[PDB]
């Protein structure tokens, strides 16, 4: 009962290339191509099937780890994550893991971090933005302003002392500058020889180190994420080591520094365009009335449309193309069975582009909804929906409705950019994003 198989040309690569070039225009090809909404390629040539029909996401996102196994295709996050850490821990601690994170960026921690934002975005914009007008690249001060205020959140002032928001993501981008994505596929990649040695390792127990000075300071004489971690007691009632501490701090900074950022950017490239003036005159109707302090409520709960906004950036260009598992154990797909030992997939790339759920996919519509419900999957659904949402979308709202407030923005080309496919966190391509900003006061 197997999914149509799209023709594989050159038995080694499969369809790793062809995807590579152009993501979209592949997997639409395939579907519309075979007629099916699930269907097969290689990679490799391990059979990756993809469920591209969004009736059938749930049969997808339901599933628990017994049957589809998320953390195989993670082998490349180990040194980053560290050692028997998160995907390379036994499952019930790697759940426990996951969750200890989870609890740290739940709605109760965030009654001081609408200002903590505000304060730093203020300063970025103080201090970067400071002529009557000027021409910045959008995508790399939103990414500062996503790093300064992520860290002004959930660091306290003893950690930022040590490890300012700057040297924090030069750490983040020499563990990631090493990675090689498509090594989770062709592990002999690792076997090429690099440009330049790797800093991976080196930059990892550089900042396990000065976590472990933070803490040696603290019990001489504390409630940031660092301390939160620091309580978290495992069910046979052990407690996280500073290997697996450090573990999660970074995989908490590494999983929004890109996605948030480029969420960020496309939502302010799209508000900014003259052709979407009338949605820019409605977010500020939503945010003309705000006091210059803003609160917790005026963000999680009257923002409705700036909200829209930021969903529909991730509908129209979702950051992670692809979400995988192994398959432990034969799944129905529609009228398909997905055999064990495949890999299975789910595209919000290819979702999000679905005609039926989603008519003019290509056209940033901010007032539209998913007409498949549960079509929409940038962050994610059922059992591994994402744990950083919520505060992703408090950081980008937040955001806009300071940056907004205080300046205007022109795009400095005649479309919003093209998204670059060629990253393996998905944003708009970085030298079509200069921007004039005019400062309103002057
Ligand atoms: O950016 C990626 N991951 C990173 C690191 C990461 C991994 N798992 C996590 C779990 C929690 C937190 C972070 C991570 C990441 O930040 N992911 C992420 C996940 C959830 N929320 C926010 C961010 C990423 C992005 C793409 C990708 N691939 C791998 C395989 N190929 S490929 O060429 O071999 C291919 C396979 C199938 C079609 S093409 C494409 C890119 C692999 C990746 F790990
Ligand atoms: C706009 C920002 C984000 C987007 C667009 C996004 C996207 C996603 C997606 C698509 C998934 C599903 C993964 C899957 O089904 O395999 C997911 C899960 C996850 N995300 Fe995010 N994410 C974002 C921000 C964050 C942040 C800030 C964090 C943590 C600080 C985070 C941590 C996680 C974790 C721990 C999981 C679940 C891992 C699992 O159960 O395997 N995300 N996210």
């Amino acid at each position: 009962t197997d999914p149509p198989v799209y023709p594989v040309t050159v038995p080694f690569l499969g369809h790793i290339v062809q995807f590579g070039k152009n993501p979209l225009e592949f997997m639409q090809r395939c579907k519309r191509d075979l007629k099916s909404g699930v269907f097969t390629i290689s990679i490799g040539g391990q059979r990756v099937t993809i469920v591209g029909d969004p009736h059938e996401h749930s049969r997808f996102f339901s599933p628990r780890n017994e049957i589809l196994s998320p953390r195989e295709v993670y082998t490349i996050m180990t040194p980053v994550f560290g050692e028997g850490v998160a995907y390379a821990a036994p499952y019930p601690r790697m759940r426990e893991q996951l969750n200890f994170l989870a609890e740290e960026l739940t709605i109760a921690k965030f009654q001081n971090f609408v200002p903590a934002i505000q304060h730093e975005v203020r300063k970025f914009m103080a201090e970067n933005w400071k002529e009557d007008e000027g021409v910045i690249n959008l995508l790399e001060d939103c990414g500062a302003m996503i790093i300064n205020t992520a860290c002004q959140c959930l660091f306290g002032e003893d950690l930022r002392k040590r490890l300012n928001a700057r040297h924090f993501a030069q750490l983040l981008s020499k563990m990631e500058s090493s990675l090689i994505p498509a090594a989770v596929f062709m592990p002999w990649l690792l076997r090429l020889p690099l440009p330049q040695s790797a800093r991976c390792r080196e930059a990892r127990a550089e900042l396990q180190k000065i976590l472990g000075e933070i803490i040696v300071a603290r019990e001489k004489e504390t409630s940031d994420l660092l301390g939160g971690l620091l309580k978290a007691v495992y069910r046979d009632g052990t407690r996280m080591s500073l290997h697996e501490v450090c573990g999660m701090i970074v995989a908490a900074m590494f999983a929004g520094q890109h996605t948030s950022t480029i969420t960020t950017s496309w939502s302010m490239l799209h508000l900014m365009h003259p052709k979407n003036k009338k949605w820019l005159d409605k977010l500020h109707k939503e945010i003309d009335e705000f006091p210059a302090q803003l609160n917790y409520d005026n963000v999680m709960d009257e923002m409705p449309f700036a909200e829209r906004c930021v969903r529909e950036s991730i509908r129209r260009d979702p950051p992670l193309l692809m979400v995988m598992r192994m398959v432990k154990a034969e799944v129905k797909v529609g009228s398909y069975v997905v055999p064990k030992g495949d890999i299975i997939a789910c595209s919000p790339l290819l979702s999000h582009h679905d005609e039926e759920a989603f008519p003019n996919p290509r056209l940033w519509d901010p007032e539209r909804d998913e007409k498949v419900d549960g079509a929409f999957i940038g962050f994610g659904a059922g059992v591994h929906k994402c744990i950083g949402q919520k505060f992703a979308l408090l950081q980008v709202k937040t955001i806009l409705a300071t940056a907004f407030r205080e300046y205007d923005f022109q795009l400095l080309r005649d479309e919003v950019p093209d998204p670059d496919y060629h990253t393996m966190v998905v944003g708009p391509t970085l030298n079509q994003c200069l921007v004039k900003y005019t400062r309103k006061k002057k």
